[PDB]
């Protein structure tokens, strides 16, 4: 009678919380999706022995058009799991689940855990500060979005900085690098002329969040555009202007060069 | 030789992600600070006997002022943690204390935890939507803050939702709750004369999120202002417009005034 929406966190297997994992061990039932995002420092069999459960894997359409079919029906007879990268409902189609199984008359709750949202803390920037978010999408055939590179201006004359979800080609686990990204930002940039990123904006890019060594780099774009950010997966970041004390971190702990001091604050 | 900075999570002791505990238990000194939020659900004891250390609490005074006479010292020969509530960088200023420690020539590891920034998610509000956050300080003396209406007035502008995350007093054991912030910016609104918040703006309360069965109501602040959400500690939202999706969600999951539903595109 039961649904745990359980977050599995940032990067690997023991990125859930203790509640989640002993949550999900009690649950006869654990399904997950990995479409929202992907878990890159670890694999669903070493997520499995973890929870020591099966866990069987839902598609993106299994979840938006048989949600009810698959996983409700046996949550009305048994306490059962949904697992998600990062934190539940985050990603926007989450939240609706919930109303899908009140109508079924199915209980259900929330197990939080870190979302690449909130721990963009690391990179110094002040929360507080983060704007309008947005997703670098790649473009295909004649579909060239570009709202993103609003998002950023709009957050920029705020003096608001601008968290860049990148692409992410869940099924095929491509993931879109920073280096793309900046790539289609200064495309983009080439074609609005807003002056809104160019070879001088100064950028961060958080690789591998969650991890023990996430890379945290901090950088002008003519400089870091073409730099060797690691594995995935890579988030990028557009400070709008800098408070002194997230300029000294940056330089302090994600290598920036001295001239954002002067520059960027 | 190391200093983790780790997260304990957002309401008990089980918040803490698998990765954050196995390190922990396995420093030779842990210290923690538990000023910057409050953990509703949980009690210094039961911290301890889930890590198996005992945890040294630090002041505001003794981070702030001596966290490299108090911390550091023990980190150049000895693995030590720092732990704090929900993320340790998130709405605090512990960013800055990296700094301190690569100066004391101590490496410094996150581990991150589930934060209140990312936690709203669950209110059905989209993540992406948030603009920039604010916090409602209490007033003291001859001086009344104001600078988070000025927030919601530049976010509600641009239809983003706005975060605000209320006071605390830890050593006075006050917690300000989602009543009294709205009684403040019931003033600020009667001084400024913006429009931005009155007795018929709709807001979002979440209170005790990580719980499993946190207090997640929206309304009018008219409706609302007096309501009883509970114990602290509590969040206000302010959102900004709506999707029908969100509206939704407010209504089925938030008991919103069913006519919200019926948004004015
Ligand atoms: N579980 C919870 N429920 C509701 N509000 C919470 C909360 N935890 C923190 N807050 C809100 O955030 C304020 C602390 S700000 C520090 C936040 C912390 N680093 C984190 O990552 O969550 C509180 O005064 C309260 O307004």
């Amino acid at each position: 009678m039961v649904l745990y929406f359980i977050g599995l966190g940032l990067y690997d297997e023991r990125d859930i919380t203790v509640k989640g994992l002993e949550i999900a061990k009690k649950c006869d039932y654990v399904f997950a999706e990995f479409y929202t995002s992907l878990m890159a420092g670890t694999t669903l069999g070493r997520i499995q022995k973890l929870i020591g459960k099966e866990i069987r894997v839902l598609s993106r359409e299994d979840v938006e058009l048989n949600f009810e079919n698959i996983v409700l029906p046996l949550a009305k007879e048994n306490d059962v799991a949904f697992l998600t990268p990062g934190d539940p409902l985050v990603a926007t189609t989450h939240a609706e689940l919930r109303i899908r199984a009140k109508r079924a008359g199915v209980e259900s709750y929330v197990i939080h855990a870190p979302s690449i949202y909130s721990a963009v803390g690391i990179t110094g920037l002040h929360i507080y500060k983060f704007g309008k978010s947005a997703t670098v999408a790649y473009p295909e055939g004649n579909w060239f979005p570009t709202s993103y590179y609003d998002v950023i201006k709009e957050n920029a004359e705020r003096g608001l900085h601008t968290l860049l979800f990148l692409d992410i080609k869940a099924e095929k686990r491509m993931y879109m690098t920073a280096n793309e990204a900046m790539e289609l930002l200064l495309k983009v940039e080439d074609m609005k002329k807003g002056g809104v990123f160019t070879d001088d904006t100064l950028v961060v890019v958080l690789a591998r969040a969650g991890s023990l060594n996430p890379t945290i780099r901090a950088g002008y774009v003519k400089d870091l555009i073409r730099e060797d950010f690691g594995d995935p997966p890579h988030i990028l970041i557009v400070p709008g202007k800098l408070h002194i004390v997230e300029a000294e971190y940056l330089v302090e702990i994600a290598g920036a060069p001295r001239e954002i001091m002067r520059v960027n604050v």
